[PDB]
Parts: C-alpha cells; structure tokens; sequence
C-alpha cells in the first residue's frame, strides 16, 4: 500500500498491471477501503491496468479528517489519477462510491472516462426506512444500532466466507465520525438529486453507465425503462445473496467490468 498527499490530504492506493487501454479505478464506499476490491483484484489487474483508490480519512491513517463529501472524493481521486499519469479510465465504484464515481465521470467527460460501473446502489429515490437509518448513524448515542442494523440487511443472512470476513473483521477502526458523515452525505445526496437515475440524466455528455446489484429485492422495471430511454445505460441483477457483489461474486463482476470496458 502507497499513499500520496491530493489536496493536501492522505489519499493511499494501489497500482497494479501494464496493460494498455483504460485503467480500471475501484472506489470503495463508506467506512471501508480498498481492500472491498481484493477478491476482484486477480481478475481486473490481469485485464487493464488497475488503482485501487481509499477515500481520505480511510487509509491506514485514521485520524479524523476536515469535513468532506462527494465533491472532495471526486476531486482527491482525479488529483491522484492525474499524479500518476493515468489518462482514460472506468471507475468501479461500490454502493455509494457511485455517487462521487458520477460526479467524476461528469467532470471529465466521456473520452477521458468511457464507462463506469456501479455496484448495489439504491436507484429509486431514498425509502423512508433507509433515511431513518441515515439519521440514526448521525446518533452520537445510538450510531452502533444503526450500523448493525444496516449491517445486518446487508448481510441478509448469507454463509459466503468472504462477506462475512469483510464486514466483521476487514472494515476495522472507524467510528461515529465517520459513521455519521456518510449518513450525512447520502442523505444529501439524495435530497438533492432526487435519485441517482436522476443525477445520471443531468450528465452532460453521459458516458456508458452499468448498474450491477443484487440487492434491491423493488424494480428491475425501473431499469428497463431506465435503459429503454438512455442507450448508454445498462444493467444486470447477479442473483448473490449480499449487498457486496464485487466481495460475493468477484469473477463475475469482473467479467462484467471488463465487458462495460470492451463495448466501451
């Protein structure tokens, strides 16, 4: 694991394979770092040139960090992939990772990042349920019931080895700081967007999206239209039992990534 000070924070990484063509970027969501991507890893580096990126404040130094949110995420992982001298790429970005994968795809354009992919994150707008849980993240009191009863659905009552071992064991050393800014900005995120179907539609030049999930029970339906409307949109449902199909299903969501880079 290396690191680099992007904006003036410590943002650790991973750089793997030579590969020509667009370099896979993995993003991890909320409270969890690159090691989210380890059962996926053979596969990608293997394919394309790989950089697995933590967010600032998730390396191995956990002290907490300044405040931030998507717009730092995005601009700290651009900082870093223009360090080192990664030029087009397609970010895998898990749950609500996306969220700033987006907001990076945006910022860049579509001949500098071609494709993203997207991994088990909400498409409708936010349940009431899961704003609930946001809030009670936020809890200093009670930020821990929120966190195992997130957990907890995540779970969903699988037996795969290595979901269980992430979530108990891999995603160590965080607390109600950064507990309560993730429920922070995915709150936010959706108050303001609505929905991220509806933040892809303000792209303006929209790259090739793929949402890849196994988690959301309502509706398949949504992304038929979803993608009936918009081209560049695709979709498939893995069938794995968890909220962590890149963790769950490692071959097959590669396979996925580097079809999305292939078409793209």
């Amino acid at each position: 694991i290396t690191t680099k000070t992007v904006n003036g924070v410590q943002i650790a990484f991973d750089d793997q394979g030579h590969e020509p063509g667009p370099v896979f970027v993995t993003l991890s969501g909320w409270a969890h770092d690159l090691r989210a991507y380890d059962g996926m890893l053979p596969y990608l580096r293997a394919a394309q040139r790989t950089v697995r990126v933590c967010w600032r404040g998730h390396g191995p130094d956990r002290n907490l960090v300044g405040d931030f949110g998507i717009d730092e995420m995005a601009a700290d992982t651009i900082g870093l992939l223009d360090a080192l001298e990664v030029d087009s790429f397609v970010p895998i970005a898990h749950a609500h990772g996306g969220w700033a994968a987006l907001e990076i795809a945006d910022r860049l354009g579509a001949q500098r990042v071609p494709a993203v992919m997207i991994l088990d994150l909400i498409m409708t707008p936010a349940p009431r349920e899961f704003v609930a849980a946001l809030h009670g993240i936020q809890d200093p009191e009670r930020w821990k019931e929120g966190r195992d009863g997130l957990v907890q659905s995540w779970l969903a009552g699988t037996t795969n080895q290595a979901v269980l071992d992430h979530v108990r064991y891999d995603s160590g050393g965080h607390g109600f700081d950064m507990w309560a800014r993730a429920g922070r900005v995915i709150d936010e995120a959706y108050r303001t967007w609505g929905s991220p179907m509806r933040r892809m539609e303000a792209l303006a030049e929209p790259c090739a999206i793929r949402h890849v999930f196994s988690h959301p029970k309502e509706y398949d339906a949504l992304h038929d239209d979803f993608a009936a409307r918009h081209p560049w949109f695709s979709y498939r449902r893995l069938g794995g039992e968890t909220h962590f199909p890149g963790i769950e299903l490692p071959q097959q969501v590669a396979a996925e990534a580097i079809d999305l880079l292939a078409g793209a």
